[PDB]
């Protein structure tokens, strides 16, 4: 039936994490930036008639890696698409926001589905097979699902998200990862126009100025499992997906051409198919890409579609986040996603831009739809749940369209550990900004996340906090290696011999269990950061908190390009 | 439920289509060949496809200076994928607006290099040709993708997404720099199958090769070496499928192994262990690998699997596994459920029950898949039409036919005039004649490309006779008499008129006997050279 988005992770243009990019859609800002000569000489390409778009929504740091936290050697990282390599990290960054991590997914039957469509690297370079690219989080993580490339251009990583769907609710896996990666890394790729982009290098979405799609980065996962399960496992769910299809736009005008009767025919199929009613949605995302003839056709089709079954006019907000970060290509469909349910969890809708004046081969006034401009509370009527889709085109002309639901659901020991001590440092100021910037964080929540929802690594430090103030504080207090009696770090090899006496003991153990039953935390924190394996589930009694999204492990900013 | 295989059609080292493959295969024939100059100047050895180079653009609405331009691959599963489709009885006509889902196995880009060329595009150009509504899907799994994209058709058959489905896999090897037991030699191949619900294709009156009653696929995961297999996973996937779908171990009398020539230890005792949870009978399930025959197809492996398969299903026969002399060492036959089949002999099956078989395959990236698949048990002058849309290819056309005859002495007449009405698209060049026996129809056939006047053959070029046709499109008296000679058995009359343009409507040619679609020769392609421009 239902399958719930239990983990998600993204980096997307101006934006290292789904918290950034929230802040970055809720303040409608623009990240598509002028290329610059560190990735290509643009004045050497650009011809305003070579390459007429000299804009693009890019990420930071394409080059950055962790290899080690990978048991990857730093030589063969050199020779890894770095596709492969930012996707590896957010894949695995997506399981941590879920709260799972290398033990708990040993063996599981999760299948793993990236979206996938450019080859750069590989060629640059003359490993690095789309194949590959979806089994090394498989090969890392003793995942057992099928890991499955796809394909489908700009539609693929919806495409995968269908597929995994399919797959849970036939029970032939048990979890999904499902995800998406684009760079642009070569003035040739980006370049094919073709006739595709705009010369303004803004996809000017729903606008009677569209003129084509400015080409973006980005690389994004998502965490699913049935409903049902999620639920007995006590998991956070962002969001709900009910219902999914996939179809072709068949002969078409030329191969790239989009076919109204397609987009109808899938929309109106997912609908019938899953019962959904038109009326009962309130947002889509749209492919929204920006071009003079694909846009009215999507228009055109989505508003055909929802008018067959209600005369109810302008109920339904469209955007694209396409008008903020560019065209992600293979992550688009996972962007467009992450942008519904972080909508759908803070009941706000964000501006779409660059829409000064409707598409002139579209009327709005009679719509179900409308051009949603404003930073605005998501309303709904009654008890309702917040319903949501999202539509992802491709140019081989493979469609995708999921519709989403909202989900309605019925002192503390802070650990915190990273594979070098440089990351601990990194993870506790992540953790000391997330805590800064979300005011009412449940505490207790935050450290049964940080307990059972992360792997303990071999550099450890932990601490007790009683409020909001205390953890920041005893934060601060390490960063700034500043005294602080509640404060406890260590290197676990560096322990061995300080552990041993309660590991082997009888009444050792006894007194550790005892420890742990009457939550004598100082305690269980020093024997915790020097090794000591900690029963955690012992500190709990009638009540248990709940995991629930914090920040994912910060990897070492190492640089790797071509050897 | 039960996916029926309705159509297929195959291109591999030796054999330039399906009849040719199992004839190589009865005959024990090994295609293996030294890679030769024109190819690269050189591993010496290679499967390798004939004229990968040529296509028929025009036939796909493809301008000839775009063929140059599109990755062989691409071209080449064009033409099969197409050929599948009329090998089931299926045309443009009845194919337009399908809900038929495309999934294509496909895992190397040399030429789009060497230089449209997307694994996208490749699956869409199928799709966009026949205006099909289906997804249209590249799958890349290396060795394991065309059996993952039967297992995905099949999910999405089972959950009425789509109505049909079109799977197969294409690999070519065409640059130096992309390349007992002691490794495998890479082979070139593409095929493609056609997947139906079996009630849908019981219903539609299909020819049915087989069935597919259970299917899975899975990860190696952690393994020492992302390449390496693992033992584990092989057997959790087999266990999984049998124990999913309700099929006994014993029920199964041959087994396509993935069978490399590596890894086939692995696979035996996987497979072996497997079996042997559920049975003690011993050596009663045959196992081989075409690869034998001809190479590691790679991304095309696991539909040459299956067809194998079906093809020794449909002549009930089993086909020696090449290059074996003595067991591998390190796995024990005498007491296993498995014995490595050597002979050209009579697949043997007890009180009539239908032969099982499996195919296995297993990607170097780890996504393994695997299948089962089960024998279907189904419960006068005729009017022979062929069309092309060159003259040329028409001759190209009667002559595939003339073989096919004279090759398979037992053909129902009827079915092929019936398959040939109306599962062929009627072209614009035309002919057409009256058999009634095989002997005629070879003759008729034969009179026809030796240029010999006989008056039971017309042809003609359709856009050339269009006047000469009105007089019967339009006018009431006229269709009545059409109608009435669709009825007293003047096909001579019916015959002159459907060559020089005229739309017959076939049905009316049959009562309340109705013949069956069969497996024919498709569509003889223009053999035209393209390369790198």
């Amino acid at each position: 039936d239902a399958i719930a988005i239990v983990g998600m992770s993204g980096r997307y243009p101006g934006a290292r994490n789904v918290r950034e990019y929230w802040d970055n859609l809720v303040h409608a800002r623009n990240a598509i930036r002028d290329i610059p000569t560190s990735r290509w000489d643009v004045d050497k390409y650009y011809d305003p008639v070579k390459v007429y778009c000299k804009s693009m929504g890019m990420l930071d740091d394409i080059e950055h890696f962790d290899p080690l936290f990978f048991n990857i050697p730093p030589s063969e990282a050199e020779l890894m698409d770095p596709q492969h390599r930012i996707f590896l990290q957010e894949g695995y960054k997506a399981f941590e926001d879920a709260g799972y991590n290398a033990r708990t997914l040993n063996e599981k039957k999760c299948g793993v589905y990236l979206g996938i469509m450019s080859n750069e690297y590989g060629v640059m370079l003359n490993g690095n097979s789309f194949a590959i690219a979806a089994a090394r989080i498989p090969y890392f993580l003793n995942l057992k699902g099928p890991a499955i490339p796809i394909d489908t251009a700009s539609s693929s990583s919806l495409v995968g998200t269908h597929l995994a769907r399919q797959a849970l609710i036939n029970k032939e896996i048990d979890m999904a990862l499902v995800g998406g990666v684009s760079l642009y890394l070569t003035p040739e790729s980006y370049m094919s126009m073709a006739g595709m982009l705009s010369p303004d290098g803004q996809c000017k979405a729903f606008d009677n100025g569209a003129n084509g799609f400015v080409p973006g980065e980005g690389a994004g996962a998502l965490v699913l499992k049935r409903l049902k399960d999620a639920e007995a496992d006590r998991d956070h769910i962002y969001g709900i997906i009910i219902g999914s299809g996939i179809n072709q736009d068949g002969k078409t005008n030329g191969i790239t051409a989009p076919s109204a009767k397609s987009q109808m025919d899938l929309e109106r199929d997912i609908y019938e198919t899953y019962g959904i009613h038109p009326e009962s949605i309130s947002y889509v995302e749209m492919h929204g890409t920006g071009t003079k003839q694909g846009d009215p056709i999507e228009l055109e089709a989505l508003s055909t579609v929802f008018q067959e079954k209600t005369d109810k006019k302008q109920f339904c907000a469209i955007g694209s986040v396409k008008s903020n970060i560019g065209h992600t290509s293979a992550a688009a469909g996972v962007a467009g996603v992450q942008k519904v349910l972080l909508c759908m969890n803070h009941k706000t809708l964000v501006p779409t831009l660059n829409f000064t004046t409707p598409n002139e081969h579209f009327e709005f006034e009679h719509s179900p739809l409308y051009v949603n401009t404003e930073l605005k509370p998501w309303e709904t009527a009654d008890g309702k749940p917040r319903r949501a889709c999202v539509s992802s085109f491709g140019y081989s002309g493979t469609n995708a369209h999921i519709v989403i639901e909202e989900y309605q659901p019925e002192s503390a020991l802070f650990v915190l550990s990273a594979k070098k001590e440089k990351q601990l440092k990194a993870y506790a100021e992540a953790m000391k900004d997330f805590v800064t910037s979300n005011e009412d964080i449940d505490l207790e929540d935050m450290a049964y996340t940080l307990q059972t929802g992360r792997e303990a690594m071999d550099y450890r430090m932990a601490f007790l906090a009683d409020s909001r103030e205390m953890l920041i504080k005893a934060l601060d207090d390490y960063l700034a290696e500043m005294p602080n009696g509640s404060i406890f770090a260590a290197h676990v090899k560096t322990k061995k011999s300080e552990i041993k006496l309660f590991e082997t003991d009888h009444d050792a153990k006894a007194l550790l269990q005892t420890w742990i039953e009457k939550k004598r935390l100082e305690k269980v924190a020093e024997l915790w950061v020097k090794g000591l394996q900690i029963d955690w589930n012992k500190l709990y009694g009638e009540y248990t908190p709940r995991r629930i999204s914090l920040p994912a492990y910060p990897f070492a900013e190492e640089y790797y390009w071509l050897p």
